[PDB]
């Protein structure tokens, strides 16, 4: 049994090491110490200092230059006993300062322990390298075990909320965010491969799993920040029948990076996709799709990148159609995908030309009969929809000759349409094939960003924070109602914050930003600025989670739960329009192709509500999960990135301190900081510390009474514990004190 053979890699790589004595005495030291920062300036690079001496007011402490230092006591952050050093939830720490936590969470992370809880979180730091604790094996020893029967394991959480989703016959859910790297993904692979073995009886299974592999062809790409990022949010039900097994399952996806398809930064690749059809397609589809090499198309080309180390598009492409098969698609529908890929590639290939006169035309229609054709649509119809489409000007509907720019600009809304539908598309198959309509229960698994602050933010990273304040308020509430609870099956004694940043965002009377954008989206001739300028004249100096800047006339700040961020209003009501012109709706919509035809003609994927905004459909869409997951018993996992640089065995403090404020951890501790953090089972104390006090057995039948005595024994304050129903509540420091007692 790995969990108790010490030399399973079940210990090996899931838990601290044990030596041969678990005696109090092994701790023993006179020592203590306090987290410091060397340099006042950087204050999340912290070192420990010896408290040389303590007045009655301060502490007295050498650096570790062995320079003296002193502070206020109750500034101070002092470190846990050693003994401390490697719990698994840091919620048996009994000094919780951020730089306790910091350290451990390091020490743990220095074992390669990427996972430890927070509380109700699982916190799980990416380890940029691999650890074997994803096999079968692993899978197995999680069967059935209590959150504190196990370590920290993503598989735990899972095996917690099925057993909770068979005992108590409530749907679940778990929310898995984070940066970009912080491996997200990765855990949310985990977490359905864990399902699909604990709940499985497979073909459906099978096709389950399937699906992913062909979602992260289109939806994931090669960044600067991780090769194989997932550009595109999701919810993902996992549905299972009265008797626990999988019976289906449900995607709903977010946010895809549609800008990507045609524009990629230096370094970074466009979606997978592309680059596994030019690698991957047959010497006989290439002709037959008139295909060539990547640096032959503008959208594969400006990168400079065009693969990915140890990584064959060629071979991945075998892997997509692979799953595409085995969830159900057709060879032939399988066609026109790669016919869309082809011709989105074709369409990025057409050379817009104006010297005429203002106007574009098109001297070269060799990239243009190339995408027409994979399309299925008629090349002079498209080539006019393209750089002379007819806009009702009033009454009347006159074609507009379009320049070069406009020209180009509209068929790159063309190619970002198809992109965007396509995936629809792809995702409503998934689930023809997978979901039940008829389902007793499931588990749902959100995966998407945490909070974003860029260099510079827009239109989408409005969306992920107000989608981020919303769930950092559903935690906040989870967590004092489940807080609520505890102090109550005990017999312990005792609206919210986010509420005006998302009012301010998606406020309806009055108008919030996104009602003001809605506002200017109506005119035709609106402008950033006439759109800044509203949002200024309603919030600047008038709504309190709102800065206008001292100096810049295209940005607006918004004072996040993780601070403020400050946005930049360019293309704002374009984004919000999301705009294609009619004609080219017109010309796809006859197309030959019977898949391309549905993103055209099927008004679930070819239009929003068309009559919505993009707000407005960001917002219901919003409001339609958090209704979801509030019907569910929720489970919090914060991914967390080490560094910023993809190297395992880099933990930076500021890096991660950073996240940890952003994220709701470092809070729920302070909020946990200030009642009774730390419980123990009355067994457990006495178990440790019966050594404390004179005449109590280490294994004692009154364990409470025990628990009493050698409280009293070292007339410790009761003010600073709470005898519960089950086990002994203490204050922040009292624990510690109490370890660092004489036996
Ligand atoms: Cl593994």
């Amino acid at each position: 049994n790995p969990i108790h053979d010490r030399t399973s890699d079940y210990h090996k790589y899931l838990k601290v090491k044990q030596g041969d004595s678990d005696l109090f005495k092994l701790t023993v030291s006179d020592k203590r110490y306090i987290w410091y920062n060397p340099d006042p300036k950087e204050r999340d690079s912290y070192e420990c200092g010896e408290i040389v001496s303590e007045t009655s007011d301060s502490f007295t402490f050498k650096t570790v230059d062995g320079q003296d230092r002193q502070v206020k006591k109750d500034d101070a952050n002092q470190r846990n006993p050693i003994k401390f050093d490697g719990v698994e939830d840091m919620s048996e720490l009994s000094y919780l300062n951020e730089p306790a936590v910091f350290h451990n969470l390091r020490v743990r992370y220095n074992q390669d322990l990427i996972y430890t809880y927070s509380g109700l979180f699982l916190v799980a730091v990416n380890p940029f390298k691999r650890i074997p604790i994803y096999t079968q094996e692993m899978v197995d020893i999680f069967k059935g075990r209590r959150r504190n029967e196990v370590a920290p394991h993503i598989f735990a959480i899972s095996d917690v909320a099925y057993r909770s989703m068979l005992d108590d016959r409530q749907n679940q859910s778990l929310l898995i965010t984070g940066e970009s790297g912080a491996g997200k993904t990765e855990n949310t692979k985990k977490v359905i491969q864990y399902l699909a073995s604990v709940a499985g009886r497979g073909v459906l299974e099978q096709q389950i799993l399937q699906a992913n592999p062909i979602l992260e062809a289109f939806g994931n790409a090669k960044t600067t920040r991780n090769n194989n990022s997932s550009r595109f949010g999701k919810f993902i039900e996992i549905q299972f029948n009265n008797a626990g097994f999988i019976s289906g399952a449900s995607i709903q996806s977010y946010l895809l990076e549609k800008s990507r398809v045609v524009f990629q930064s230096e370094t970074e690749r466009n979606y997978h996709i592309f680059y596994q059809l030019l690698a991957g397609a047959t010497a006989e589809e290439k002709k037959a799709l008139h295909l060539a090499g990547p640096e032959s198309f503008n959208y594969l080309n400006q990168s400079g990148c065009v693969d990915i180390k140890g990584v064959s598009d060629s071979e991945e492409f075998k892997i997509t159609r692979q799953a595409m098969d085995i969830v159900g698609f057709s060879q032939e529908e399988q066609m026109s995908i790669f016919k869309i890929i082809a011709g989105i590639l074709h369409l990025g290939n057409i050379k817009f030309e104006k010297g005429a006169g203002e106007g574009a035309v098109l001297k070269d229609k060799t990239a243009l009969n190339a995408a027409s054709t994979v399309f299925g649509v008629n090349p002079s119809v498209l080539e006019k929809a393209l750089m002379e489409p007819r806009i009702l000007a009033g009454r009347d509907l006159v074609a507009q000759h379009l320049n070069v720019e406009k020209s180009s600009s509209s068929r790159d809304a063309l190619v970002k349409a198809l992109y965007g539908r396509l995936f629809l598309w792809l995702v409503k198959k998934i689930n023809n094939v997978l979901c039940q309509e008829r389902k007793a229960y499931f588990i749902g698994v959100l995966d998407i960003s945490g909070f974003e602050i860029f260099k510079v933010n827009s239109f989408e990273q409005l969306c992920i924070n107000y989608t981020n304040e919303k769930l950092q308020q559903f935690f906040n509430h989870h967590m004092f109602k489940v807080e609520q609870e505890e102090y109550l099956k005990e017999k312990i004694n005792w609206g919210l914050d986010s509420q005006a940043t998302i009012d301010l965002i998606d406020g309806r009377q009055p108008p919030g930003i996104l009602a003001l954008l809605d506002e200017q989206s109506v005119f035709p001739n609106a402008t950033d600025n006439t759109l800044i300028t509203k949002l200024h004249s309603h919030f600047s100096k008038k709504n309190a989670k709102y800065e206008e800047p001292r100096f810049s006339k295209t940005e607006f700040g918004v004072t996040h739960y993780a601070g403020q961020v400050m946005y930049e209003i360019q293309d704002w009501l374009e984004k919000n329009k999301d705009p294609l012109q009619q004609d080219l709706e017109l010309c796809f919509k006859d197309s030959s192709d019977n898949v391309v035809t549905k993103l055209f003609n099927d008004p679930n994927i070819a239009s929003r509500a068309n009559f919505i905004t993009v707000a407005a459909q960001y917002k219901e869409q919003l409001a339609s999960l958090m209704a979801t997951l509030e019907t569910t018993n929720p489970h919090f996992v914060r991914c967390i990135i080490p560094n910023n640089k993809q190297l395992p065995a880099k933990l930076e403090d500021k890096v991660v301190l950073d996240q940890l404020r952003c994220n709701g951890v470092l809070e729920g501790i302070r909020i946990t900081r200030k009642g009774f953090p730390n419980r123990i089972i009355y067994a457990d104390f006495v178990k440790r510390y019966y050594l404390l006090a004179p005449n109590v057995p280490r294994d004692a039948e009154d364990s409470q009474k025990a628990t009493d005595a050698v409280l009293k024994h070292l007339n410790i304050d009761p003010e600073q514990y709470r005898f519960g129903i089950t086990k002994i509540f203490f204050r922040a420091g009292q624990l510690a004190r109490i370890e660092e007692a004489r036996e």
